[PDB]
């Protein structure tokens, strides 16, 4: 049923680049770029919150051929533009300290031309899957480029095109995001994420921690786990029913803080939040991407 691995790394899907554009504004930090890709010629399909594998070109500095990375899609299982023909991903552009270094995919990605062809795989991932049931809570906890599974999910749920192309799944549930990044400019795909609150208010939910613009209650910069301990006993009230899932994606870090907020919420009413979560992860109800 659902689609994997249809191309892989010894024979990948050549695509084309259509579009590459810039999710950070200016005064942001660092480089997100929005690529899409041309899937017409190839059977690639896939679903929300997958990933793919992109192969960069070059060689290692040991002379050996450069290995795929993984990237989270960014679009519905349609496209961006509903259309069953493209792809999208969230890439941010990986530089660090000393050990000015570029990561050599993310870069070749966020500066890639449209027209360029790029070698593709996949898709893959079987942890991330939205469920079918247009009724479940879905909680959102993500930061920086782990928006990406969760624009795939809200975009399925809530664009106008996306409800007229998807008759059996009419979202009327409820779906909260918490989503992490350093500062307004770089809220990616802000305006959209907004336009879906206003227009579903009661069915969607969006919370920011905007780390240099806020401060959390003990005074230190605001994250994701701060919002998650300033809503830990709503969160952990979703939780309990039987039809929530939550997602987490983004950086590794931020599951710590997460849990000691919800272990404190749900220690309110004697549950071991560890436990707890041990039987949700089992049920396929918790799921986790970091990187
Ligand atoms: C399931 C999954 C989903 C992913 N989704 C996304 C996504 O949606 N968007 C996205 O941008 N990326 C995503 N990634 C990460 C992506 O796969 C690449 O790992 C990332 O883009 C960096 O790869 P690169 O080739 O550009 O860097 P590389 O050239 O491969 O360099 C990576 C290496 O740099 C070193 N390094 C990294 N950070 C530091 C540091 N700060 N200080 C010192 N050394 C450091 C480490 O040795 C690391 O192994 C995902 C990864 C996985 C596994």
């Amino acid at each position: 049923d659902v689609p994997v691995n249809l191309y892989r790394p010894n024979a990948p899907f050549i695509g084309k680049v259509i579009s590459n554009e810039p999710l950070v504004k200016e005064g942001g930090i660092g480089i997100v770029q929005h690529i899409k890709f041309d899937l017409t010629g190839g059977n690639l399909k896939y679903i929300e919150g997958q990933s793919i594998g992109i192969i960069p070109p070059g060689v290692d500095k040991n002379g050996k051929p450069e290995k795929l990375r993984l990237f989270s899609i960014a679009s519905t299982r349609h496209g961006d533009d509903v259309d069953d023909k493209t792809i999208s991903l969230c890439v941010r552009q990986l530089e660090y300290k000393h050990p000015t270094v570029y990561g050599v995919c993310s870069t070749y990605l966020t500066h890639i031309e449209p027209g360029s062809e790029v070698k593709i795989t996949g898709p893959v991932g079987k942890e991330m899957l939205l469920p079918d049931d247009p009724e479940a809570n879905v909680i959102m906890l993500a930061t920086g480029t782990g928006i990406a599974p969760m624009r795939t999910y809200l975009w399925r749920m809530f664009k106008d095109a996306e409800r007229a192309a998807n008759p059996e799944y009419q979202f009327k549930g409820f779906s909260w995001l918490v989503f992490g990044v350093p500062t307004t400019p770089n809220i990616l795909y802000k305006e959209e994420l907004e336009e879906i609150q206003q227009k579903y208010p009661d069915n969607f939910r969006l919370t920011y921690a905007i780390s240099r613009e806020q401060k959390n209650p003990q005074g230190g910069r605001m994250y994701i786990q701060d919002r998650v301990a300033e809503h830990a006993d709503q969160l952990w009230q979703l939780i309990k029913n039987q039809k929530t899932h939550t997602y987490i994606c983004g950086l590794r870090g931020m599951e710590e803080g997460i849990d000691a907020a919800l272990s404190a919420a749900a220690a309110k009413e004697g549950v071991t939040w560890s436990d707890y979560q041990k039987d949700l992860k089992k049920a396929g109800r918790w799921h986790v991407e970091t990187y």
